[PDB]
């Protein structure tokens, strides 16, 4: 059972234009099998459009890769990113969590995503009683992408939807 290629690949911004296909995969392969890997390339001239994709194997591979940043390939800090499902924020929408779920609820589960800087359970303007959402910011963009990729979230027993939230 392979994950969907779609999953397994990772966009990579800010390349030296002197990166290749081959120096990428060196590169990358150092957290993971690569099943493909390109430098896109103007189609008449051949220069590096400065960005490229890797592919793994596995989304473990993946998780492996992004917790390596920062990456220096051939001398410059490049941007990996997931494949789009790019909205690249750092603060979800949780919501269908109800009345009974609290802070401590949200930070067990999410902080195996991320490092959470802040969580917000919104309450009513009038009344303060709890509306059953609430957000979570992280310190990076991968924690939230990682998330909204996901099927289902289950915390404090509730099945939540979760979004990305912008400002
Ligand atoms: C994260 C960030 N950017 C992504 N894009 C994919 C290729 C792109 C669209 C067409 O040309 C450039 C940019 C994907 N995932």
């Amino acid at each position: 059972p392979k994950e969907p290629e779609q999953l397994r690949k990772l966009f990579i911004g800010g390349l030296s234009f002197e990166t290749t296909d081959e120096s990428l995969r060196s590169h990358f392969e150092q957290w993971g099998t690569l099943t493909d890997c390109v430098v896109m390339r103007d189609p008449n001239t051949k220069r590096s459009r400065g960005f490229g994709f890797v592919t793994y194997a596995t989304v473990e591979e993946v998780d492996a890769a992004m917790n390596a940043r920062p990456h220096k390939v051939d001398g410059r800090v490049v941007e990996p990113k997931r494949a789009v499902s790019h909205l690249t924020v750092k603060k979800i929408f949780v919501g269908g969590i109800k009345e009974d779920t609290e802070e401590h609820h949200l930070r067990d589960y999410f902080e195996q995503y991320g490092k959470i800087e802040v969580i917000e359970i919104m309450t009513d303007r009038g009344s303060g009683k709890k509306r059953g959402f609430a957000f979570v910011t992280f310190d990076d963009h991968d924690s939230v992408d990682k998330i909204v990729i996901q099927k289902y979230h289950t915390v404090n027993g509730h099945n939540c939807e979760v979004r990305k939230a912008l400002s």
